[PDB]
């Protein structure tokens, strides 16, 4: 306890912390050494799988993941996985270690040279303590940071030398801080939001992944209700924030300018809660609103409010915000709206998968209670039609579009949820940017599913370079990979479905297995 | 070439550019569009890969590496692999696309946001055209910065809508800049330099990755052969310097304070040339240099110059120096240097590989023109000792420790040369870290032979817990991994050897083979 070291695990069990996410180092020795009985160590073989995993963790428990990474190249490895937690606003602490301070200034081999700049642009903070003392109270900003809203990563680099020493015996002061930023809008001004969407005529409602986060799923279902109220998924969406087939439910917003304003159009008020205004994607010129439609945003981050190119803003907690709303508006004598039509069955023959029978098959096999991850990019908009998704998280999708989330995450969600069975549908190119993270499955039997969509080919950037009127574009295709062996590398037991029967067969296996399964299914192809 | 794509692929290649190495994604197809008939794109899976194969190439080649990776998110995953780079000196050319102008403020998914932010501090240039006529313009400078001494990864940023753009006429004067770092001390203090070394009773040198970068390797065999000196490889060593059974070589030095001041004991001038001053590791305090002993240090990098705790230092190009110094200096009519004494076989039995064994086999086996790559981090001296390497670019290994660079350097080393069998000697705990670099390989047909160094433990990390006295350490073994189902994952021949008898007959197969070949060893192990 008098030690830097005693004082910082004290500090880390006071605040609810448990579990390390990490690849570890030797600047992280001191750190990890006489690991306390009380916290476990998941070990993953690739920093961006750590990064994925302690994601997919924060994500599910909706708490503060722990991360702790080598350095520079540790930390260098995770950067495109901190990309994906900056857009879904993921409390992660990452720390990385450093050289002893006695070796900093020659740059001895492991020295992560200016440190603090290293994860910027991406991280709400970012820190290395100018002495062994300051640890704790250095800790301290980075628990607090990550997870006061707009919650999101965090970085604290860590000289090895420091554990050792001696702490502040002041650093007492920090173990029980509460920190809230469980805010709304004052009485006043919330009264007027209340009377406005009160008088609105044909109100809609966007709704983005910060509700889930916020577990504000059943407010906002009040809120629809009540205000009798379509429901679209604001673009782009990492989480699902509405249960998919309640009759409000209208999917999700395509990416793009003029696509929403008309989806909008003949709407007086549009509450978007919880959502940046807007993640759109493709070039989609036109205006942003049509005329007559009013937008009101509720968010937690100040950053989206301020960049919205319409409408006004309310920067507050979606949690506190969603419940106040729903609580107070009044309940409208308009018709509840009718609920969306089921999709079609497509023509499946007893060749290669559809990715729509893959999703129906799902959606008819799983449990109500499943939780789906999804890195099939070209099959968004089909999946998200296909599944019933009921309950709050339910849905994950890399926030930032960053390949290699969808495999670690899915292990790490499996783990928040041990009584949610996860389901992760991975494209084939997508799969092997975090392929690794499957031995993290295997080793600490966490029994996620994962389902890989093998059409040989970058789909989504062949429909990319169609849009773009882009010809000759090498390196689309990604032919000859094996899966089956993949996942046996691994230790992860593996099955194909190269039709239907097969695809019935494989899932009727994995549901019923102990451990992790993949499942290797051959999907049509445009090769 | 009216458009900005037109002129900036001219650019390339009359400064030398055919080669792109990249992982395509949205904001990369318009500038991939109508890929040039003269250059080839090299896919790699995922984005520490590209890099990794492109900085083999680069160090191999000596010449400037192509790279084109997507947004935040790709340049993110490469972050690991550009800290190696850095220390390394590798010329890198990192491109990567952004979101179209238009779209950048909302923060579009796909932006890449504060975009040259992200790869700082590792990169020497980092920048985002104010336009599109800029582009070609700022290629320009991206391909300078990367070549000019001390090289480096440069980065560049390109809204995707750029590429269609009329491209400024006066982008012309670009295509034939020639830009020279080329230079050396002037006469009188070159002059002053020679002498002091012509006067030396007992002089010592030690070379950096920089020497051989330069392929300054002959003239610095001429050198050590003039003043009769002991030739060591300075600490942390990225690259091969010095034909390692040479009579002068002393082989590597330990990554230590005391341990180096110990080996330059009685030594009165130490020339250092092409190497930072120096690359210790390890906590070993003590005097920097012993009484008597000077150091001179002939360096690329005014970091380098600057950060020495200790000496002289020149900065200038490596090349012209060593030149310079090996024509100048009078022949010392001192004794030649005793040539290292052989290293003792061990003890083999008829179970698993000891490391030593291993290295021996491949001495014995490989041609002297071979290429090794290291990555297996615990067997490192047994390495230098038992490996004959006579010849220019024969070894390398990641400069900032950086794991997950061997696998996919040991590809673009081979592309670079492929009349050199290379030869990639990979711990099974790094072998994850870029395991995907493997199908590019077997794609591009590239015969790269991989032997992973089978443990199944973090080796090196063992070895730092019982110097540091850290116990309770979790995280330190990796069991459970098949690397003969993960090489046939991604279409490699795939063989093991358990015994001395299976790796020579390992070893003969993938000799004669025509593509890659991936060895598993099963070496000895403390578990
Ligand atoms: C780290 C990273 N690299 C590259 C991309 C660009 N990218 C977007 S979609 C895509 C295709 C993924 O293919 P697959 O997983 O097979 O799914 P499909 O599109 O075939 O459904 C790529 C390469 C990205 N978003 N992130
Ligand atoms: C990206 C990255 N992650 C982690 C480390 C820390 N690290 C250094 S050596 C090592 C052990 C590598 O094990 P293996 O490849 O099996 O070789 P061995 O030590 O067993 O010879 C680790 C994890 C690093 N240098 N870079
Ligand atoms: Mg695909
Ligand atoms: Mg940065
Ligand atoms: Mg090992």
């Amino acid at each position: 306890m008098a030690s830097v070291h005693g004082t910082t695990y004290e500090l880390l069990r006071r605040q609810g912390i448990d579990t390390v996410f990490g690849n570890p180092g030797s600047n992280e020795l001191p750190f990890l050494k006489d690991f306390p009985e009380d916290f476990r160590y998941i070990l993953a073989l690739q920093e961006a799988c750590v990064v994925g995993i302690a994601d997919g963790y924060a994500q599910a428990s909706r708490k503060p993941a722990f991360i702790n990474l080598h350095s520079a190249a540790g930390t260098g490895n995770a950067m495109g996985a901190l990309s994906n937690a900056r857009t879904s606003h993921s409390p992660l602490i990452v720390t990385a270690g450093q050289q002893t301070r006695a070796m900093i200034g020659v740059e001895a081999g492991e020295t992560n040279v200016d440190a603090a700049n290293l994860p910027r642009p991406l991280v709400k903070w970012s820190y290395e303590p100018a002495s062994a003392a300051e640890v704790p109270h250095a800790m301290s900003r980075a628990i607090h940071m990550a997870s006061m809203a707009p919650q999101g990563p965090v970085y604290l680099s860590v000289p090895y030398d420091d554990w050792d020493k001696d702490a502040d015996p002041q650093s007492h002061h920090l173990f029980d801080r509460h920190v809230s930023s469980s805010v709304r809008l004052n009485d006043q001004d919330l009264d007027i939001l209340v009377k406005a969407l009160n008088s609105a005529s044909n109100p809609a409602i966007v709704l983005g992944p910060d509700v889930d986060a916020a577990n504000a799923n059943a407010d906002c279902v009040m809120l629809a209700e009540r205000l009798k109220a379509p429901v679209w998924v604001a673009p782009s969406a990492p989480r699902c924030p509405f249960p998919t087939r309640h009759p409000c439910f209208r999917g999700l917003m395509p990416a793009g300018i003029a696509a929403i304003s008309q989806l909008l159009e003949g709407h007086d008020v549009v509450l978007v809660i919880g959502a940046p205004v807007f993640r759109y994607v493709f070039y989609d010129p036109g205006q942003y609103l049509k005329p007559g439609t009013r937008l009101i945003s509720v968010t937690c981050d100040p950053l989206e409010a301020a960049r919205a190119p319409m409408g006004d803003a309310i920067v507050a907690d979606i949690g506190a915000m969603a419940s106040a709303l729903a609580n107070l508006v009044e309940e409208s004598s308009r018709q509840l709206p009718t609920a969306a039509p089921e999709p079609a069955k497509v023509d499946q023959d007893a060749g290669r998968l559809h990715p729509e029978t893959v999703f129906d098959t799902l959606n008819d096999m799983a449990p109500e209670n499943a939780i789906y991850l999804n890195e099939s990019t070209s099959t968004t908009a089909q999946m998200w039609q296909r599944l019933n998704m009921r309950n709050p998280g339910s849905y994950y999708f890399c926030a930032a579009g960053g390949l290699g989330f969808a495999l670690p995450a899915a292990i790490g969600v499996q783990l928040a949820e041990p009584e949610r069975q996860v389901i992760a549908v991975i494209g084939d190119g997508s799969a092997n940017y975090s392929i690794s993270a499957l031995w993290t499955a295997a080793q600490y039997n966490i029994p996620t599913i994962f389902v890989i969509m093998n059409n040989g080919t970058y789909g989504m950037l062949r429909w990319f370079a169609g849009v773009l009127e882009a010809e000759n574009v090498p390196g689309l295709d990604v032919p000859g990979i094996d899966f089956r062996a993949l996942a046996k590398g691994y230790g992860v037991q593996a099955l194909k479905a190269d039709n239907l029967e097969q695809l019935k067969g494989s899932l009727q296996e994995a549901l019923s297995a102990k451990g992790p399964v993949l499942i290797e299914v051959s999907t049509v192809s445009p090769v």
